[PDB]
């Protein structure tokens, strides 16, 4: 039974022989390297006395993906000051009050706050919402907006499901199949975007009129992942049609950057809401596929396993996600090897560190039993 029921979180590092002391030190060090004053590795930048943001070092922009990640990270680390700085920046510079996407958040902004687009990224919206629910539960709803956390979360999720009824907007979930979409105006998805465990919680805290829908979304996402992941390799494409097959129209139909998060999501869902036969077997397939492969040689692969000449742009993130997946198969034949590989992998430096490091800290929290559900 998941931690949702027991309220006890598995410390996989510890179960695999690591000392509690070293684990505690490592988790804190990972945090400082990302949010502290460590230019070579940090991804979080403070601005003034009330603003802050995560920088996509590789594209020199601020993404809701990063901001939502930063907020989730801050609440897990019980750092309201960081959470508030980031959320404040998001509402001030990313929240859109105009255009067909009003009510959502511009997916990419320049460091000075200027919007690069008026299009949103659904995976950011879903992270903002849960992060906000957790903030409300850990610290309580702030008196002045937009710090009225739970109200902002329910408000945002309302838009995500009902947008397009009272106007020209589009919902972020297809109302018929209950599946999250790549972006509001398309009818296809992105496997890494599916977070059944997040929806389960939304089915408890979102507006009551949508609680049934969210329970249905969680179930729909679990089924979706079964058809999206290759049956032999376990690899999922970055983009995929609702039918499950890859959408390679623009080159996103293979196993690359986006895809890595699938294994992490499966792991966290298993820890929160319980393991499943499918999840364990899925992780065993992915890890098995990488068992005879060296990090320095990780490539972009077709989901059937065929290798491209191109190397993985974020091999450290891949390592972190495969390790985090071990939560869905603690007795798997490669579980220990993956956790050890991650432990022996340093936080990344360079202009491509952003994505790797985000996946890195999430894996560190989850594997140490510190990526928890915060109840009212
Ligand atoms: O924003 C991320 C980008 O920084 C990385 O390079 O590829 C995956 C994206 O999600
Ligand atoms: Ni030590």
């Amino acid at each position: 039974e998941g931690a949702f029921y027991t309220r006890e979180y598995r410390n996989l590092f510890k179960e695999f022989g690591y000392s509690e002391a070293e684990i505690q030190e490592r988790v804190k060090d990972t945090w400082e390297q990302l949010f502290g004053d460590n230019p070579e590795t940090k991804i979080y930048y403070e601005v003034g006395d009330d603003l802050g943001y995560l920088l996509d070092t590789g594209n020199l922009d601020v993404r809701t993906e990063g901001m939502s990640y930063g907020m989730m990270m801050a609440v897990q680390m019980d750092r309201k000051d960081i959470f508030d700085r980031i959320w404040n920046w998001t509402m001030k510079n990313m929240y859109m009050t105009e255009g067909v996407h009003a009510g959502y958040f511009a997916w990419s902004c320049q460091p000075d706050g200027t919007k690069n687009s008026w299009g949103p990224a659904p995976d950011g919206e879903e992270y903002f919402a849960l992060a906000l629910f957790f903030a409300s539960h850990r610290w309580g709803d702030g008196d002045e907006q937009p710090f009225n956390y739970s109200e902002q979360a329910r408000k945002l999720l309302h838009t995500c499901v009902h947008n397009g009824e009272g106007g020209p907007g589009h919902p972020m979930w297809n109302r018929d199949n209950k599946l999250i979409k790549f972006i509001p105006e398309v009818e296809f998805s992105d496997p890494s975007y599916h977070l059944p465990h997040f929806y389960e919680l939304f089915s408890l805290w979102a507006n009551e009129e949508d609680r049934v829908f969210w329970k249905e979304a969680a179930e729909a996402s679990r089924e979706y992942l079964k058809i999206a992941c290759h049956p032999e390799t376990g690899l999922a494409p970055e983009y995929a049609y609702y039918d499950g097959t890859p959408n390679d129209e623009k080159g996103y139909g293979h196993f690359f950057s986006d895809s890595y998060r699938v294994a992490a999501n499966i792991g966290l869902d298993a820890e929160w809401f319980g393991g499943s036969e499918w999840s364990a077997e899925e992780i065993n397939k992915i890890q098995a596929f990488f068992a005879d492969k060296e990090p320095e040689d990780y490539r972009r692969y077709k989901i059937d396993g065929e290798p491209f000449e191109e190397k993985s742009l974020h091999p450290v993130g891949l390592i972190a996600t495969n390790a985090m997946g071990s939560l869905a198969s603690v007795d798997g034949p490669y579980a220990k090897a993956n956790v050890d590989l991650f432990w022996n992998t340093p936080v990344r430096t360079g202009n491509r560190r952003y994505y790797d490091n985000c996946l890195y800290l999430f894996a560190m929290l989850a594997l140490s039993g510190n990526f928890k559900i915060w109840f009212p």
